[PDB]
């Protein structure tokens, strides 16, 4: 019998239900997790007439810097809560070449420790909720989202996952909005077909709290949307906007662009100019933007890891390359001028 | 409180692979055919032999007993033509959907209901079924639970268009001990299908399960064992001379041997379009092509496909795939001993 030649071991994982009592939520971390949710379900069904916007790093390497990141995102958040509803973006990897994100390598230096992975993560997402940020991240697998679930509001299935069947199976039993990108491809029609999927119920192998796999049936999602992110062109003008709203059925939820990657093309200042064109977008009555995504940090564009270990500029993403904070106070400004003047011709 | 499970209608419990693996028992007639799947497989895309790999049968088993009828014909064939082919059966176990039915492991007796356990049974009581005959057989890789179950019985690997770009899919490969073909995207081009080879060949840690059922770090080694396979997409079919020299263009130094799908996007909507794409690419192979070391064909005892009727599965025509279109063991028979020829011609050349 040959099995496992290429397993070199299966090494112990701490249960979800035992990490969600070692790092216990705060109930100023719950409440804010189910109102981040109830905003975005108003928003993306058009309930709401402020826009939705998942904004903060490319992806957290140093909890530190994303406490100091979150207070001013949550002071700006306090400002503008009239018009934009904001949830910082708390991703743990960047779709992989180089760093294997904060599950994987959370000492950033190279080696492995999920354990310690999964207790820095939703340390980090209590860390934040408990400010009364909500956060969004996104859904990498049927297993680590047990760990991290309640403390969510927004989760997200990238460009190289949404025509996975899976990763529709779970979104179809997750407790928040969940927005799938269009394909690498740059094409859409892979993304609305996922939110069709899973709309309805499904039956996929999970985990249960105590860590065992188990048949888990699902009640099916109705607060999926797309998430227009470019890819083979950039598709944020009014253009790519109408022949998406084209390809949704009745009944969709709003979209939501991605002003960074496939978006942006290989250069993080391309951002603010994304903004400007979907502003003038939803000024002159655009009802269907009803989202945007937006790669931000405190200092601006990115890093290799360097000889010395996580020893690295402060507040600089080491993944994709960010706006700055004061770029993106100037950006959510506008966004929310934007949305004060939408309503005028509403 | 915390708010979760709001969408989780419940949690059911699942026999663990080491239980099924014990009630289901692998005959040591099973066992050998995985191993000498494998190995042969192995030197068809490494190139240490010049038979073409063949990946044969149906799109999906819903009804053993008919994929047993037709293994009986397959293993016949293969036992014949082994000097020129390696043959290993589809036993796939799903379609990707939106409507239709879920699989043999989701709804096993074919009539819309849900009893994984049973799924998982009728899958592993088919895969040695297949295997005790010897003949070897391939599946898809669906996530990372399932393989568990099976993997002592399977000889080759797939991983569909829709998850190549798949991490964790990635992942799981890395960790598999057997030959595994990412196909190309459903765009039909291969760069996703190149990214998955390179980044299977590395060492991953993904979230898998014991044998005894539980959720562990699984470590992997790396699996060298990844190649290509050509399924045509939206910017056309990719089978043809100048498809596979512009594929070859695009393999790194290390890269294993392409496998074309005759099938999905390669048959462009009508399953009668496989002998087509046989002959276009058994042209090139008598001629001299030693880059294409497989081909995928989707395949079962009576051609075409259809439908599931008000009647149930009662309601079925025997032999008659329920997904995708298949050729009928005729037109297979043919396929095959005229690909058999072409393998036979490019060892003249060569
Ligand atoms: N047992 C599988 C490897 C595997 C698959 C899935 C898993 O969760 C763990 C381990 C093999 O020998 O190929
Ligand atoms: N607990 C998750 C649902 C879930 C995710 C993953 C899983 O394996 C089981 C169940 C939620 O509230 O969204
Ligand atoms: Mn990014
Ligand atoms: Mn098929």
């Amino acid at each position: 019998a040959e099995e496992d030649v290429r397993i070199l071991g299966y090494d112990p994982l701490a249960s979800p239900a035992l990490l969600q009592v070692q790092i216990p939520a705060t109930p100023t971390s719950l409440e804010t997790a189910k109102r981040g949710r109830r905003e975005a379900i108003d928003i993306i069904t058009g309930k709401d007439d402020r826009v939705l916007v998942i904004v903060g790093p490319c992806s957290i390497h140093d909890l530190e810097a994303a406490q100091e990141y979150a207070l001013r995102l949550k002071k700006l958040s306090d400002e503008l809560k009239g018009d934009l509803s904001i949830i910082m973006r708390a991703y743990l990897e960047k779709p992989r070449v180089g760093w294997k994100g904060l599950i994987n390598d959370p000492d950033v230096n190279n080696t492995f420790n999920i354990n310690k992975g999964l207790q820095s993560a939703r340390q980090l997402f209590v860390n934040l909720t408990n400010i009364g940020l909500p956060i969004g991240s996104e859904m990498l697998d049927t297993i680590s989202p047990q760990y991290l679930a309640d403390l969510v509001s927004f989760g997200a299935i990238g460009a190289r996952t949404t025509e996975s069947q899976l990763h529709r199976e779970l979104a179809s039993g997750l407790s928040f909005p969940v927005g799938f990108k269009n394909g690498t491809d740059g094409t859409l029609n892979v993304a609305v077909d996922a939110c069709q999927a899973a709309a309805h119920s499904h039956h996929f192998m999970g985990v249960t709290k105590h860590g065992v796999a188990a048949i888990t049936t699902t009640k099916g999602n109705e607060h999926c949307f797309v998430i227009l992110r470019g890819g083979k062109g950039t598709n944020y003008d009014a253009k790519s906007v109408a022949e998406a709203k084209a390809q949704l059925p009745a009944g969709s939820n709003g979209l939501m662009i991605d002003y960074s990657h496939g978006n942006s093309n290989k250069d993080f200042r391309n951002q603010p100019k994304v903004n400007d064109v979907v502003c003038e977008q939803i000024a002159n009555g655009e009802n269907a933007i009803t989202g945007v995504m937006i790669e931000s940090n405190i200092n601006e564009g990115n890093q290799g890891i360097p000889a010395e270990g996580k020893a690295l500029k402060y507040g600089v993403s080491i993944t994709d390359a960010c706006i700055g904070w004061e770029t993106t106070e100037d950006v959510l400004r506008k966004l929310a001028a934007a949305v004060r003047q939408r309503r005028e011709v509403n």
